[PDB]
RNA sequence: CCUGGGGGGGCCGGGCCACCCCUCCCACGGCGCGACCGCUCUCCCAGGGGGCGGGGCGGACUGUCCCCAGUGCGCCCCGG
């Protein structure tokens, strides 16, 4: 008797950044740098203590 | 003018260009001064370093781990 389908509300909210972006070529190198200099003075601790 | 013939000159004005004296517009060449669009780097500072910088509104992220230090992204107003 009723086969049509009726159409859905549209009505939408806001969006949120719920998944982590990928993080940029300056930010990647900005973290090798740190884990690169960030190594050796545990080192040179380890050595001077 | 020369020996009837031979040789040469002006008329025929007016109009255009141009030899000497001032302006207007296009195409091309360079320089200086302002506006519009896109993207951005040396001058600046406590040589090196901070790279395109200052501030704010918010979020996210990094460290064989100095709990402090450091880098992107969204928007807005300035600097070059
Ligand atoms: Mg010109």
């Amino acid at each position: 008797e009723n086969p049509v389908y009726e159409k859905k509300p549209k009505r939408e909210v806001k969006k949120k950044r719920w998944n982590r972006p990928k993080m940029s070529l300056a930010q990647k190198k900005d973290r090798v740098a740190q884990k690169k200099a960030s190594f050796l003075r545990a080192q040179e601790r380890a050595a001077e203590s």
